[PDB]
C-alpha cells in the first residue's frame, strides 16, 4: 500500500471480528491511528479529532497550529488521538488493504461502511487503550460528523464536543457534488469498474473530482482576491488555468480513487437521526454534552442556517461564528481562530 | 451544421467586413438573428434581449411567459429582437460556420470578446433600420452584453435591464468555466478540436455541463428536491441519473469548440478597459435608467455585486426576487421576471 507507506509512524489496532451495521462482518480489521501526549491516571484527559475526507490520521500535517504547549491540542494536558477512517488509503481497512478472504487487497469490492461504523470500531480501539472518559472531540467537515455521531454515547463517556464546519444529515446540494466527483472517476476509461491496477489509476476522473471540490471548499471572495483583471486603464486571470492543474494533479498522484468513492459514499449514510428519532432537531436535543459549533456564514457546502439549527436544538450549546470570508477552508486558512475557539471552550 | 439545422426559421444577415478588436478580420460574416412583432414609423420601439450562453436566438424557447400582449416583451408594442452571439453554434460565425479561407472553422474560429458581439450586433440593427432602442434585457452573459449596449449612450439606448451578471470576469467564474473547458480539453475524442462534428467529445462535454448545472443551482433548491426519508425524484438515491440526464441531452445538441469559444468570452469582459480606471467609474458613464435584478442565492454573480451595480449606475433600481432558486432563478421563475421587466418598461 504506497499510500500508507507515505506516511510518518503510526499506530495500528487489530479488530478480529467487526459487524458492520449492514450486517456484513470485517476480519482482522486494521484500524490505523496517530497518537500525541500522555494519558493521565485517571485515564479521562482523551481529545478526539476527527479528520477530513482525503486526511490520514496526521492531523499535525494540515492543522499544525492547532497543536502544543498553550494551543488547543495542548500535548501537556491531554491525550490527544486520531483514528483513520474504514474506506481510507492510509491504514484502516479500506479498499487498499488485504482481503483477508483472499489472502490481494480488498479493492473495489470494500463494503459499505458508514460514518456510524467508524465511531463505533474507533471506540473499541479507545476500549483497548484504555481510555475512561473522552474530554472532547473535535472534527471539521467529515470528522464533525462523526463528531456529532460521538455524542450519543452520551455526557458520562463524552464530555464535549466541538463540530466544525458540518452537517447532522446528508444534504441534496452535497449529494450532488460529490456524486458529480464520483461520475468523474466513473466515467474515466481506466477506472475499469473499480478493477484499476493500483499504479494505473483513474486519474483524469480523480483530478476533475480534485478540481470540482477544491472549488466547493473556496468561496467567490477569496477566488476574487487571488485571481483578478488588471485595472480598467499566480493573480492574473490567465494563471486560473495551472492552479486548478497543480493541486488536482498532486492529489491524482497520491489518492485511490476506490477509497474516493467508499469516502464519499459515507457522506451519503449520515444521519443523526435514523434509527433514534423522528426528525433532526429531536435528535440534536438528545445531545446533553457542551458543545462548540464552528461555522462560516460563506461555507458553500454547510450553510450558516443549519448551522445555526444545531445550536438551537443543542441545550447546551454555543455558536462560534469565524471572521472570514475564506469558505469551506476556513478552519484551515484560519486555524489561529479555530484553535483559540478550541482552546477557550476546552478551558471552561 | 446540424446544430443550427435544428432550429426554426430565423434571419441571417452577412457583414462582408467585420474587425475583431484583436484586429482579426471575419469576411463574410453570418449573423443569425430572430424578431417578433413590427417596428413603428419611428422605428424606435426595438427591444434587444440578450441570450445565454448555450442557447439561440429563440429566447421563446426558454423564455416563452416572457412574451404576448400585456407580457414584458409584449409583440403588440414593441420589435423583440434577439441576435446570435458570435461563437455559438446556432447561426452566427463561429466553429460550426463556412471558413471563407477554406469545411467550417472548427479550432480556429478567432478569439471574440463581448464588445465584438455588440458592434457586429448593433451593425445588424442600423441595416435593419432602428434609429432607437427602448430597452436592451438580458442576463447572465446576456447580462453582460447589455452592460455594453449601455455605453453607446442614453440617445440610442434608452433603459437597460441586466440580469444575474457581472461588470468584469471574476476569478471565480473563470475557474469554474477554465474547470469545465478543462474536461474538454482532456477528452480523448477532443482531438485538439480536430475531432469530426458527428464524433464529439460527448464525455467532456457532459461532464462541464453536469459542473455548469449544479453552479446554476442553490443548497435550499437541491435540497427541496433530493432528501433523506424522516428519522424513524426526492430520494437522494435519484442524483445520480438527475445528473446524467440533461447532461447527456446537452451534450449531444452542442459543439465543443463552440463551448470552449463562448466561455472564453467570459474572461474578456470587463466595462471598464480602455474606459475608465475602476468599474464604479465606467458604471457611473451608465447614463440610462437601469433595472437590476439578481437573486439572494445566485451562486456563480452574487447579490454584493449587483448592489454594487446599483449603488454606481446613477438612475438604477434593484430588483431582488423572491425565491430560493440560483443563477437559474430567471428561468426557474420567469413571471417574476417578466412582471419586473414589464412593470420597467411601463415608466
Ligand atoms: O474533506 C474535505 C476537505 C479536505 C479534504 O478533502 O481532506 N481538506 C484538505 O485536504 C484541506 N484543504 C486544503 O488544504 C485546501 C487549501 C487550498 C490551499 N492549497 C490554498 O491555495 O490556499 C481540507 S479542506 C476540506
Ligand atoms: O448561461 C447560463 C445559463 C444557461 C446557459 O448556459 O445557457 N441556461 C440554460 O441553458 C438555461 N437553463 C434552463 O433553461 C433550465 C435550468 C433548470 C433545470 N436544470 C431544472 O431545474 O429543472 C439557463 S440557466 C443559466
Amino acid at each position: 500500500n504506497r499510500f500508507e507507506a507515505s506516511l510518518d509512524a503510526q499506530d495500528i489496532a487489530r479488530i478480529s471480528l467487526f459487524t458492520l451495521e449492514s450486517g456484513v462482518i470485517l476480519r482482522d480489521v486494521p484500524v490505523a491511528y496517530k497518537s500525541w501526549g500522555r494519558m493521565n491516571v485517571s485515564r479521562d484527559n482523551c481529545v478526539i479529532v476527527c479528520h477530513t475526507l482525503t486526511s490520514s490520521a496526521h492531523v499535525t500535517s494540515w492543522w499544525p497550529t492547532l497543536f502544543g504547549q498553550g494551543r488547543a491540542f495542548d500535548t501537556s494536558r491531554y491525550f490527544i488521538i486520531c483514528l483513520n477512517y474504514l474506506g481510507s488509503p492510509f491504514g484502516s481497512a479500506g479498499p487498499c488493504s488485504p482481503d483477508p478472504d483472499a489472502e490481494r487487497p480488498y479493492g473495489a469490492k470494500f463494503p459499505r461502511t458508514t460514518i456510524r461504523d467508524d465511531v463505533r470500531i474507533h471506540r473499541q480501539v479507545l476500549d483497548r487503550l484504555g481510555v475512561r472518559q473522552i474530554a472532547a472531540v473535535v472534527g471539521a467537515s467529515m470528522g464533525g460528523m462523526h463528531t456529532l455521531e460521538w455524542a450519543f454515547f452520551g455526557p458520562e463517556y463524552v464530555r464535549k464536543i466541538v463540530p466544525i464546519a458540518t452537517s447532522c444529515r446528508q444534504s441534496g446540494w452535497c449529494a450532488a457534488w460529490f456524486e458529480t466527483q464520483r461520475q468523474c472517476i466513473y466515467d474515466d476509461p481506466k477506472y475499469l469498474d473499480g478493477e484499476y491496477d493500483v499504479d494505473d489509476q483513474p486519474v483524469r476522473g480523480l483530478e476533475t473530482a480534485r478540481k470540482i471540490a477544491n472549488l466547493t471548499y473556496k468561496s467567490k471572495p477569496a477566488m476574487d482576491e487571488r485571481f483578478h483583471m488588471a485595472p480598467g486603464v499566480g493573480q492574473p486571470i490567465e494563471a486560473v488555468s495551472s492552479y486548478l492543474r497543480y493541486q488536482a494533479q498532486k492529489f491524482a498522484a497520491s489518492f485511490d480513487a476506490n477509497c474516493y468513492i467508499a469516502m464519499t459514499l459515507k457522506f451519503d449514510t449520515h444521519d443523526i437521526s435514523r434509527g433514534r428519532a423522528g426528525s433532526i432537531p429531536e435528535a440534536l436535543a438528545m445531545i446533553t454534552q457542551p458543545a462548540l459549533i464552528i461555522c462560516a456564514r460563506s461555507d458553500g457546502l454547510y450553510s450558516f442556517d443549519e448551522h445555526v439549527e444545531m445550536g438551537r436544538s443543542i441545550p447546551n450549546s454555543r455558536l462560534c461564528v469565524v471572521d472570514t470570508n475564506e469558505g469551506h477552508d476556513f478552519f484551515v486558512m484560519e486555524a489561529d481562530k479555530v484553535n483559540d475557539a478550541v482552546r477557550g471552550f476546552l478551558d471552561q
